[PDB]
């Protein structure tokens, strides 16, 4: 017995979550990313996350290249970036301010309040996606309100 | 405890707020287990697969592999006291919620969950003191409801 499509899209609409804009570099060198909602905490052991990142994406792609990625953590103010990195437009990059880590890695410096830089660790593939454990190399965090997305919809976390 | 590097990344992964579900599954010998967990992911549609992140030698997990079967409730914004109960130290915490044995045997939270997500164990990835466990889901049940939220070691209810 298994669950249609939409009565699971239905399901998971409700569990609403951060956004992230996950980014690394292609094999040429090209900033890469997407917006991204299944940044997971896995271990603190060492400290370990996950993200389900699309087969054939383009991220996907130059995190494998360059086996290392950061989680930009988008603040209210960075829903606009996370249109832009979950949709259509061309030169995603040239469309909000960003920064090259001393890893290299784009850092979204306007519109996240905090990056952590990921080593990737250990992949999983599971049907059309890629389970990608980032073991935590740095992090910088500010003060900010997390964004977040449910019932498809953007929102802001409530409390101050 | 924690190292300070462990510090830091608690401090980052507590800005990615998410909803909350109690996982729910029997151990060996059919008593109820469950627990509070936020780290609910979709992973693929193709077919319908989540994924939770659940401790090594908690409980839950041991009835989860025993089984191979497990109930995701997505708690509504009045289930705040059943998160407190089912992340808490007593091991009586299906005394201190209402619940239903659903046809499968799996616990739902009834009073506080406003979806429920019967899924099959279709794989596993240990990832430090954590295992990664895929869930293809069978059945779901839903209502309306708001979700209950957890981020920056606060309970919230989704604003929208
Ligand atoms: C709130 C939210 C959360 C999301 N969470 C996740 C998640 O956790 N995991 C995940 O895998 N995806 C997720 N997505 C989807 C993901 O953000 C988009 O699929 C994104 O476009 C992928 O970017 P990419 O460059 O890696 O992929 P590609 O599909 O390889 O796109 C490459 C480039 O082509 C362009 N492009 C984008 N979309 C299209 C299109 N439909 N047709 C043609 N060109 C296009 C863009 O310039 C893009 O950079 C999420 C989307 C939203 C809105
Ligand atoms: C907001 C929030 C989110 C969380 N998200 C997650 C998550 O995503 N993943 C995760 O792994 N944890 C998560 N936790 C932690 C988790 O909810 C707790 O560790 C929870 O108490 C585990 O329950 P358990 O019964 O499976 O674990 P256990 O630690 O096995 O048991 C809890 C208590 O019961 C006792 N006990 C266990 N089994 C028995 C038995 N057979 N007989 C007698 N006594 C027994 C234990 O000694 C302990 O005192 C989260 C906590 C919070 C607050
Ligand atoms: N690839 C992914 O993991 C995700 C992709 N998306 C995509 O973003 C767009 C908008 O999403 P919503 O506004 O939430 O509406 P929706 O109704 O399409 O999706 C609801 C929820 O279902 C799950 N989901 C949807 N498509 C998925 C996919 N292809 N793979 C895995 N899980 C998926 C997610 O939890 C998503 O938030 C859609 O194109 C959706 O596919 C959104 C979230 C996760
Ligand atoms: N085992 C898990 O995956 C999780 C466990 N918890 C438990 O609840 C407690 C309180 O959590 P918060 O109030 O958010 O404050 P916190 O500062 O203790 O934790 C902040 C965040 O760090 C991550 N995290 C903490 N402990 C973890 C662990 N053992 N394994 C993996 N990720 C972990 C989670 O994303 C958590 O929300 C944590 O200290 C922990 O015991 C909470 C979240 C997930």
């Amino acid at each position: 017995v298994t669950t249609e499509q939409q009565h699971y899209r239905d399901l998971m609409s409700a569990f609403p979550t951060g956004i992230a804009v996950v980014t690394s570099l292609d094999a040429q060198g090209v900033p890469r990313g997407m917006t991204c909602s299944s940044v997971t905490s896995a271990t603190l052991s060492p400290p370990t996350l996950l993200v389900c990142l699309r087969n054939g994406s383009a991220t996907l792609d130059a995190v494998s290249a360059t086996r290392g990625f950061a989680v930009n953590l988008l603040h209210d103010g960075g829903r606009h970036a996370a249109e832009v990195f979950s949709g259509p437009d061309p030169n995603r990059f040239s469309r909000v301010q960003w920064k090259q880590c001393r890893s290299g890695l784009p850092w979204l410096s306007k519109d996240a309040f905090a990056v952590a830089e990921c080593r990737v660790s250990g992949t999983q593939e599971v049907g059309d996606h890629t389970v990608v454990f980032g073991e935590v190399a740095r992090i910088a965090q500010t003060d900010g309100t997390p964004l977040l997305y449910g019932l498809r919809s953007f929102a802001a976390w409530p409390l101050p």
